[PDB]
Order: C-alpha cells, then sequence, then structure tokens
C-alpha cells in the first residue's frame, strides 16, 4: 500500500564519493576502481568559466596539482586525461568499495536517483527524471558539481548522469559518464537557455496505473480513445506524443490493473481537459511524470 | 537552486538491514553492535495476528527458532527478549558495519527518511513525516515490515521508526526502536481507524519560504496577521494550531529571507482561502507539509 517517489539506496555511490581540488575550486568526484571522474571545470577559475579554453587550461596542470580525498585520506595521482567534458584522475590506488558498474547514457523521460555531495561527502538523495529538453530539476547548490545520477539492477550501478551546470533559469544540466552534455549545453558561464519543458505522457499513465493499484480510481471515466485521437489533445498539452512502444512499456501494468492502455489515455484525456477539480491522486493535485512504468512496477512489487 | 523532497544517504542503515526467520514468517531485522531489532510479530502466522498474545507465542520459541541472516550468511543468535513491541536477538557477533546511533522517539510533524527492505535487502529510500494523527503515508507490501525510519546528523544514525502494520485505510503503522507504538495502534489484525489527518503548519511555512529562496514569489502578498486571527483559519482548513515555539523555529528562514514569520502566515492564510488558481510552488500544485524548518535550512545551505 502506498505510492512514494522513491530512490535507489545509495550505499553503493556513497562507497565511490571523493572531493578533488584544483587550485582554489574544490568539487565531487566519483571514484571506481583506479580512476576518479570529476567535471572538467574543475581546473577553472570563476574568471576562466565565462569563456574557457580547457585544452589550453589542462597544459597548467600536472597530476600533483589535482587532489584527491576519500574521507581523510589522500590519493595520489598518477594520471590525467580529459574525455569530452570529463576528466578522468587515474589514482594508484583502486577503490575497495568499487561496485559492479556500467556507464549508460539515459534518454529522456528516463528517471534516476541523485546523491547530492559537498567536499566529496554526501547531503541526500532524492530521484530525478531526464526532462524532454534534457535538463533536469535537481537541487543543487554550488559546490555540488561532480554528484551523480545512477539506477541499480540488483548489484550493478548504472551510471547516467554527472552535475555539471546551473542555468540562469535555476534548471540543472550535466552530462554522462563519458563527458557527453546531455542536450546542448556546454560548460561555460554563459547565458544558455532551455527547450520546452514537455510532460513526459508515458510516465504520467504508469503513475496513473500506480494510482488504480493502490486505490485513487475516481479518475477512471467510460471514455477510451486512439493514438492519434490522444495525441492531438498531448499536443495542445505540451505531453510528449504517444507512440506503440510507450503501449508496449505499458502492457504489464494494463494486464495487471485489466484496464487497457487506450482507456487509461482517455482518462489521461479528460483530466487534462477538465483538471482534477479540486482532488488529488496518490497525494498529488498535479500529473505526475517522473515514475516510468519500469520504476511502477518495482515499487508496486517489492524489487530489491 | 531547486528544492527536492530528499532523504538522508542510506549507506550507513543498508549495512544494518539482515533478515529475520521465525517459522514461515520473514521481516526485516536492524542488526546494531550484537543485537538484531526486529517487530516482535515475526512470531505470529497470519491465524495468530486475529488475537495474539506474544508472552504466550515467545514462550514456543527458542534462540534457535530464530533465523537471522546477514546478505549470504548466518548469525548465531544466543539471547532473545521482547521490549514492548519489538524482538532483541543477542547474535554472537557484533555488526561491523555499526554505525554511530541513537534511538528516539519522535514528535508529530518531524520528518525522516524509510530504506524500504524486504528480506533484508534494500528496495529504496524516501523522506517520510510522522502525520499529527501518528500514522506515516509510506510504500510498504507485505515483506517489508521491520524496515526503518530515520535521521542523520553528520555521523549518527537516530533511528525513530520500525514498520510494522498497514491499516485497512493504506496508511502506514509503526513503533519507535524501543517498541512503543507512534499512536494508539497495537499489533493485531483488527480494524483501527486514524484520526484527522491534519496539516503541519510549521512545515507548511517553512516550505513556503523554501520557495521563495527559490525564486517561486507570487504567493506573497501586502498583508500580515495574529497568530490568533491565523488559527482561526488554521481550524476552518484542518492545519495544526501555529504556537510561538513554531515561530521560534522559522526564525532563521524569516531572517534569511526578510519575510517575518506573522507575514508569511499571511501568504498562507490567504493561499488557504483562495487555493493556488491553476498555479504551482516548487512543483507542487498543493502546500507540501513533508519538510520541517531543519529541512528547510540544512537543504538551502548544503549541510553533508
Ligand atoms: C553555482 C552552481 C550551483 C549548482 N550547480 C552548478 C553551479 N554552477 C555552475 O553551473 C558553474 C558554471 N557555469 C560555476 C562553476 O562551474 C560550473
Ligand atoms: C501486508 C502489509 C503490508 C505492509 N505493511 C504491513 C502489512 N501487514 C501488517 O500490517 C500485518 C498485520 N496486521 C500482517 C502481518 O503482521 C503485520
Amino acid at each position: 500500500s502506498g505510492f512514494r517517489k522513491m530512490a535507489f539506496p545509495s550505499g553503493k555511490v556513497e562507497g565511490c564519493m571523493v572531493q578533488v581540488t584544483c587550485g582554489t575550486t574544490t568539487l565531487n568526484g566519483l571514484w571506481l576502481d583506479d580512476v576518479v571522474y570529476c567535471p572538467r571545470h574543475v581546473i577553472c577559475t570563476s574568471e576562466d568559466m565565462l569563456n574557457p579554453n580547457y585544452e589550453d587550461l589542462l597544459i597548467r596542470k600536472s597530476n600533483h596539482n589535482f587532489l584527491v580525498q576519500a574521507g581523510n585520506v589522500q590519493l595520489r595521482v598518477i594520471g590525467h586525461s580529459m574525455q569530452n567534458c570529463v576528466l578522468k584522475l587515474k589514482v594508484d590506488t583502486a577503490n575497495p568499495k568499487t561496485p559492479k558498474y556500467k556507464f549508460v547514457r539515459i534518454q529522456p523521460g528516463q528517471t534516476f536517483s541523485v546523491l547530492a555531495c559537498y567536499n566529496g561527502s554526501p547531503s541526500g538523495v532524492y530521484q530525478c527524471a531526464m526532462r524532454p529538453n534534457f535538463t533536469i530539476k535537481g537541487s543543487f547548490l554550488n559546490g555540488s558539481c561532480g554528484s551523480v545520477g545512477f539506477n541499480i539492477d540488483y548489484d550493478c550501478v548504472s551510471f547516467c548522469y554527472m552535475h555539471h551546470m546551473e542555468l540562469p533559469t535555476g534548471v540543472h544540466a550535466g552530462t554522462d559518464l563519458e563527458g557527453n552534455f546531455y542536450g546542448p549545453f556546454v560548460d561555460r558561464q554563459t547565458a544558455q537557455a532551455a527547450g520546452t519543458d514537455t510532460t513526459i505522457t508515458v510516465n504520467v499513465l504508469a503513475w496513473l496505473y500506480a494510482a488504480v493499484i493502490n486505490g485513487d480510481r475516481w479518475f477512471l471515466n467510460r471514455f477510451t480513445t486512439t493514438l492519434n485521437d490522444f495525441n492531438l489533445v498531448a499536443m495542445k498539452y505540451n505531453y510528449e506524443p504517444l507512440t506503440q512502444d510507450h503501449v508496449d512499456i505499458l502492457g504489464p501494468l494494463s494486464a495487471q490493473t485489466g484496464i487497457a492502455v487506450l482507456d487509461m489515455c482517455a482518462s489521461l484525456k479528460e483530466l487534462l481537459q477538465n483538471g482534477m477539480n479540486g482532488r488529488t491522486i496518490l497525494g498529488s493535485a498535479l500529473l505526475e511524470d517522473e515514475f516510468t512504468p519500469f520504476d511502477v512496477v518495482r515499487q508496486c512489487s517489492g524489487v530489491t
């Protein structure tokens, strides 16, 4: 009973957080095996951030300029390289706490947990989603750069995000663990605007199935729709167009509840056209889109 | 920038989760030093739960009947006792991962993180609040009993909750780590109804201060109020009455923003009387009450 915005247990990621200092800039690093991953802007001063030439700035840096501290002990840096927008610092010690891991580049609409860190120390964990405009609505202050996003499948941590930037609109931009930014953002102190933040339709439907499973059924109506009719409504409300791929992934939820995907689409259509009318669904007064169909299945079944 | 419902990093609690089996019932245990804490209803069959006499049921149980498994290794049980609604299983090995810890009985309105577990394995972490009717709106399925609630102050874990029950209304009831239930609930399969779920006023105000700090200011008005005038409105909307103690704890937020507590109360009063008018605050279309003033301060300052 009950449905919560749950994050993955963070322990496996906590054992990987280190502090990286270069000059007078300190941020977070991710220590996996004998490599520490961190945003390349760690080599920048506030002035450098205006228009940095990272290759040129890196020439003035040696292995001894990167100070890596795991807890209260100093790691010896024996190599450094730049891969896209991340720095890989080869250390002389493999992290004894390295979990089974993969680096994955996620698609917009996918969810993940963020372990927010400051000075290599964790402050908290929350569940996020890569928005369709490639930003994340996180909670990050100065010093939080290098904090990571991830998913867990039993014992394997799939790292998907590394925090780099706060846009002037308070939304967040970052990279995958290969250093490639999600979206068109660059690691520069220049005004970069985000595109339309559309609603992740398939996630809203998955959350409506979670609500039915947990007792909230008032929004179920006597109607059905078609993908094309539904998508005309989704276009009007800045919702992502629903495809047969999305319908397919909702299949297990449609099967468990006995509510056909297109019937749930008609409920969503009426909710979009009429609003909630002062009512709530799973304790929310708006349509939640940061639960994927896989998250709903996982939570509703007790996957550990 | 940004404000999220954050949970504490769960690592320190993950290293304490064990599986406890008695007969054919399996639930979660908390292993701290050489003691494993678990709900006493682990000794019950589904039939026993209807009207259990725990002292009588415990007589038919020996140390060897309690199977404690931490990961894939079996702990030897050398003692067992019942303290209120929890069983304390003395094991022959101190948990090497025992963090610095305290057992605290929280007050209604206080928030905490829950590490949801199944068969001694964690499934996720989420932030909760002890409701004013002493229930929690968690996310727990069968097998989740023994999962714990906690807060962290730097390196010390204050355990405050242990999950025991799901009421017929899908809300959750549990105990502190001394085995005393929050509220009037009993560990029996008998219909127990919850009292009025009032809104935690001081938490809503703290969240309104977080919203101002983060850019959402539309709800700020030209009015002020008094504690007595505000409380007449709070009574009507089933909000907890605000006291000078609550005003005092909001002080640092009033000081940082320059918005007097009673002015924020007048904004809250207008929001209660007029609604949001299709608008949102920190991405929510309702007034959030599961952030204490301490949580807002912590998140907005970067406490690790
Ligand atoms: C101040 C802050 C808070 C949260 N996330 C990110 C930031 N800051 C940034 O985006 C930086 C830029 N541009 C400033 C230093 O290099 C990265
Ligand atoms: C089914 C479930 C799911 C989540 N939390 C709790 C429960 N169940 C309960 O409350 C129990 C009772 N009464 C059933 C066995 O003893 C505790």
